[PDB]
DNA sequence: GTTTAGTTCCTCGTTTTCTCTCGTTG
DNA sequence: CCAACGAGAGAAAACGAGGAACTAAA
C-alpha cells in the first residue's frame, strides 16, 4: 500500500513508470530516469514521419525494411506511435497524467496529428485493405441504420464473363445473422459517379465571396469623414484659422495618395485536389473521407452529409 | 444474352486478448 | 526479501470490409 502511494508519488513527481530493459525505445535508462538515446531517437523521428505519410503501420514496416532497417512486430510500432511518453508525458493508469522530466523526442503537435490518424483509422475498418472501396465506411442505410458494404459478384455464360459491383445494406449480405430491410441495392459505378458529381459541384461552389467578407478604399472614406469632423469642429471651439489649413491640406495630399492608389490599383486587376479524377485511388477515398462525413441512402435518394461547410452565406 | 442470388470458403490489415517478466516502492 | 501491480513485448486468436467460384433462377 504505502509503497503504492509511493509509486504514484514518483510518477506525480515526473518520473517514468515503465523503466524495464528494452521497453524504453529511444531512451537509455540511467539511475531510474530516462535520457535520450541519440540512435533510437532518430529512428523514432523517421518512423513518426513515414507513418504520418503512409498512415499505415504495415505500409511503414514495408518501407523500413527496404531501407535496411531491422523491422519489429506490428504492435511495437503501434505503441511508439501512440503513448505520449514520446512527446513528453508520464502517466499512471488514469490516476496520474503529467509532463515528465525527460527530453521529449516528438513534438506535441506531430504527436496529436498522428493520434489523429489513428482516430480516423478507427472509425473506418479496413480502410487500409487493398480492397477498400471508394465509398468505404461512408454509406449508411436509412432503414435499420446499419451501413452499406461494397459487394461484387461475377459469373460467366458461354465464354463471356460477367462482373458486377454493388453497394448493399448489411442486411443483404448477412442473410443468416439478420433479415433484410427493403432498402435499395446500388450499382457501384452509379452511386460513385453520383457522389463524385455532388463532390465536384460542391467543391466548385465553395470558393467565391460575399462583398461583406472581402480598406484601401474604406480609408479613402476616413479622410472624407475627417474633413467633415474637422470643418464643423472649427465653427465651435476648435482650432485657430491657421491650424485648420495646415491640417485640411494634409488629409488632401492624403486623399490624392489614395485616389491615385485606388484608380491605379484598379487597372492591374482589370487588365488581369480540385481535380479529383486525377488523384490516385487511395488518395481519392481519403479526399472523400476528409470532405464527406456520411452518405445516407434511402432507396432512390441519396443525401450527402458534408463534413466541411462553405465560406459564404446560405438560406 | 444479362442480371439477380445463395452457398461455402478465402483475404489480410488492424485489434484484442492473454501470458511473461521486469522492477520501483517505503 | 516483503508485497503489489502497471504495462511493454510477443504470440495468437478475433475483427470485418471485401473477394472468388460455381450454381440456379429470373
Ligand atoms: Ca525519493
Ligand atoms: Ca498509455
Ligand atoms: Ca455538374
Ligand atoms: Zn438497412
Ligand atoms: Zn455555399
Ligand atoms: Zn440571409
Amino acid at each position: 500500500d504505502r509503497m503504492v502511494m509511493g509509486k504514484i508519488k514518483r510518477i506525480e513527481a515526473g518520473l517514468p513508470l515503465t523503466t524495464a530493459k528494452g521497453r524504453t525505445f529511444g531512451y537509455d535508462v540511467i539511475d531510474t530516469k530516462l535520457y535520450i538515446n541519440e540512435e533510437e531517437a532518430k529512428q523514432l523521428r523517421l518512423i513518426y514521419d513515414i507513418f504520418e505519410e503512409e498512415q499505415s503501420i504495415t505500409f511503414l514496416q514495408k518501407r523500413l525494411k527496404k531501407l535496411g532497417f531491422k523491422v519489429r512486430t506490428y504492435n511495437r510500432y503501434n505503441n511508439w506511435l501512440t503513448n505520449d511518453l514520446y512527446c513528453g508525458y508520464v502517466s499512471y493508469k488514469d490516476k496520474v497524467h503529467v509532463k515528465g522530466i525527460h527530453e521529449p523526442i516528438i513534438s506535441e503537435e506531430q504527436f496529436y496529428r498522428v493520434q489523429e490518424i489513428f482516430s480516423r483509422m478507427g472509425k473506418n475498418p479496413n480502410m487500409n485493405k487493398e480492397s477498400a472501396s471508394l465509398l468505404n465506411n461512408l454509406v449508411v442505410c436509412s432503414k435499420c441504420g446499419l451501413g452499406f458494404v461494397h459487394r461484387r459478384k461475377d459469373t460467366v455464360s458461354r465464354g463471356k464473363k460477367y462482373h458486377y459491383r454493388y453497394y448493399s445494406c448489411k442486411t443483404y449480405k448477412h442473410t443468416h445473422e439478420l433479415e433484410k430491410c427493403g432498402n435499395k441495392i446500388w450499382r457501384a459505378d452509379k452511386l460513385e459517379e453520383l457522389i463524385i458529381d455532388r463532390v465536384n459541384n460542391y467543391s466548385f461552389a465553395s470558393r467565391n465571396i460575399d462583398k461583406e467578407d472581402e480598406s484601401l478604399n474604406e480609408k479613402l472614406k476616413i479622410e472624407h469623414a475627417k474633413k467633415k469632423r474637422l470643418f464643423d469642429l472649427y465653427i465651435n471651439g476648435s482650432y485657430e484659422v491657421s491650424e485648420l489649413d495646415s491640417m485640411m491640406n494634409d488629409i488632401d495630399a492624403q486623399i490624392n495618395y489614395y485616389e491615385a492608389q485606388i484608380e491605379a490599383n484598379e487597372e492591374l486587376k482589370k487588365n488581369k485536389t480540385v481535380d479529383f479524377n486525377s488523384l490516385e485511388f487511395r488518395e481519392k477515398q481519403l479526399y472523400l473521407k476528409s470532405l464527406i462525413n456520411k452518405i445516407y441512402i434511402d432507396g432512390e435518394q441519396v443525401t450527402i452529409e458534408w463534413l466541411l461547410e462553405h465560406h459564404h452565406h446560405h438560406h
